[PDB]
């Protein structure tokens, strides 16, 4: 009750719902708030998509350097890397880096197609023991974040547990885990979320998600303190339950950025 109060207060100030799960891999200590509830994945599925690619790389030689020669019909809004390389194509690894580090939408759809679609990615998550994750749609429709809709959702606890398995655990061999870690570490889209909570001399790898509803957003991360075991955590939000066309949205709350950072701080502080 007392441990949760700061999260409850943060949630009450936010007006929507917040979900947090954090685990310290050295002590086993955890912090949990609405950790079993479902939240829209949004773009955060792209990290698990890259992990699924890496799982296939344990069995198919040359997959990562295989070129995908896509056309303009594969492009989607906010596909800055795919657009830049439209005239040369991109390899599977380059598409994975683009999906993870720039949240490139076309790259995500191209990789989804290679892995059997949303059902294929979901089957991969089942294969690592994640019974909560479900992906049902493609970009951009998977971002709809319709309240009560279980499509394209998971829970903070399942996200954290799967992330730990794929970066630090046994769901992938070390060369694959290292590539996943390096992609996450180089993410460019998370500088206002979990990373805002982390001491500078630590390291972070993360993947953000931002849905088609203001206030529904998320981030998950592995955090490496100096001289201490890594921490794995996930912070998800659902927007409060008119639209303004004459101004750009607030940078601190449009994607729950301040709330996600604040929740991440409380999680790191609460571990013990």
């Amino acid at each position: 009750n007392l441990v949760a109060e700061p999260f409850a207060k943060l949630e009450q100030d936010f007006g929507g719902s917040i979900g947090v799960y954090a685990m310290d891999t050295g002590s086993g200590a955890t912090v949990s708030y609405r950790a079993e509830e479902r939240f829209p994945l949004c773009s955060s599925f792209k990290g698990f998509l890259a992990a699924a690619v890496l799982a296939r790389s344990q069995q198919q030689a040359g997959l990562l350097d295989t070129p995908i020669r896509y056309g303009k019909n594969a492009l989607v809004p906010w596909s800055p890397i795919s657009e830049k390389y439209l005239t040369t194509g991109m390899t599977v690894a380059e598409l994975s880096a683009a999906a993870v580090q720039y949240s490139d939408n076309a790259a995500a759809n191209l990789l989804l197609k290679e892995l059997g679609g949303p059902a294929g990615l979901t089957a991969f998550m089942r294969s690592i023991g994640d019974t909560t994750f479900r992906l049902d749609r493609w970009e951009l429709e998977l971002n709809s974040a319709i309240p009560g809709d279980a499509r394209d959702t998971s829970s903070p606890r399942a996200v954290t547990e799967s992330l730990q398995k794929l970066t630090l655990g046994s769901a992938l061999a070390a060369p694959q885990r290292q590539q996943f870690v390096d992609w996450l570490k180089g993410n460019t889209t998370g500088n206002h979320r979990i990373r805002a909570a982390v001491p500078a001399d630590w390291a972070v790898g993360d993947k953000t998600g931002t849905c088609g509803v203001y206030g529904t957003a998320n981030d998950y991360a592995v955090v490496w303190p100096t001289g201490r075991a890594p921490i794995v955590l996930a912070v998800y939000t659902r927007a409060p339950n008119e639209a303004v066309y004459t101004r750009a949205p607030n940078k601190d709350d449009k994607h729950s950025e301040a709330v996600i950072a604040a929740a991440a701080r409380l999680a790191l502080e609460g571990l013990g």
